[PDB]
């Protein structure tokens, strides 16, 4: 609701289906604690990720597991992963979407907020 | 339905509104006729622009105008807009998306084709 | 020199090697005419496309020849070419950098200027 | 030599000038540990971060310092920076490229990998 990842495939040009996606919060320790997984949809998307109440402002990192997309696929990747690393804050458009757009030697992320 | 286009604005992290988008196919001649046009809604799409029957094979343009986006928030702009050609095949996936990101001075699109 | 193309792959991790460029140049009356043409070398650049002197203002388009890149490597890709079209040299003369990273399903372009 | 890095922004359409970049190498005991810093130049371009005799095979993580950036042009941009993560150097040394393409709310990258 607050939060979605859409993830893309410019290989195929199709949605990228069944993306591990794990999101993780900035702890007072300054370590990474797990705060939300899943895996996209047929659509690319993961959505119910988080809620209203628990998306509080704060530091969040979105890693997105492309090796094992691109593997499942028989192509060989450069990246471990994906990371999309950003503040939210109650002072910007409510709803925040990391769309992610994705190639073997290459990847490119946007964030879309609004409301 | 079968041809969509989302535009998103890198600079805002947000949908790019009211861009004007128009749609060609190419004739007999090679010339390159006007067939569908609008602008982006308040999400950056633009739905509508054609049916079915009337997308037949062929080799499209969508062209995008992002030089009048940026001046309109006062942004120098590097291009005069951007252009997308394709060939619109039968053996393919049903839908096609026109995605595009843009930058004053950069865009990159994908195509999601699906079904 | 004062157009340069550089190309890459992002599938393979690559300069894009021998891809066709073809540079126009809108005249008076409106169409495109040609103005110079290359091949993208072993490290994905084209230079010597043109001369300071020849460079004057105008509404250039840099076409890339993307379709036929993809074919040779056995891939169908989506777009028949990326088309680059900006206003050149109208604050006087400058540097332009066209880079352009490409995917079957998509690709991306930026501009470096200088001077 | 090896190991270089490109950043460019998208808004300017210039070199990203003066961005810190710090790289990190996975440890035996599974932790980032600090590898090579440095800042790019007036080319946008980041070399002598190491050489081929310390630039061991490993996993590897380019941090590039983009809020920094963006916050000292007046921009509030969406991400705490951009991160690289890869395995380097496992098939034999290889010389590696890493390309940004910067914009306030969106990054882009790619790698060139030869030899
Ligand atoms: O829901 C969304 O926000 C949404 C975003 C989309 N584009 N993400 C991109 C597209 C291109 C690039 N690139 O080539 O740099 C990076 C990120 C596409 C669709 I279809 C969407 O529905
Ligand atoms: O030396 C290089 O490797 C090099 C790379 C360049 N582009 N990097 C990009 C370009 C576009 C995208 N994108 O928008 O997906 C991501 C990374 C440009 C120049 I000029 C270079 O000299």
């Amino acid at each position: 609701c607050p939060l979605m990842v859409k993830v893309l495939d410019a290989v195929r040009g199709s949605p990228a289906i069944n993306v591990a996606v794990h999101v993780f919060r900035k702890a007072a320790d300054d370590t990474w604690e797990p705060f939300a997984s899943g895996k996209t949809s047929e659509s690319g998307e993961l959505h119910g990720l988080t809620t209203e109440e628990e998306f509080v402002e704060g530091i969040y990192k979105v890693e997105i597991d492309t090796k094992s997309y691109w593997k499942a696929l028989g192509i060989s990747p450069f990246h471990e992963h994906a990371e999309v690393v950003f503040t939210a804050n109650d002072s910007g458009p409510r709803r925040y979407t990391i769309a992610a757009l994705l190639s073997p030697y290459s990847y490119s992320t946007t964030a879309v907020v609004t409301n």
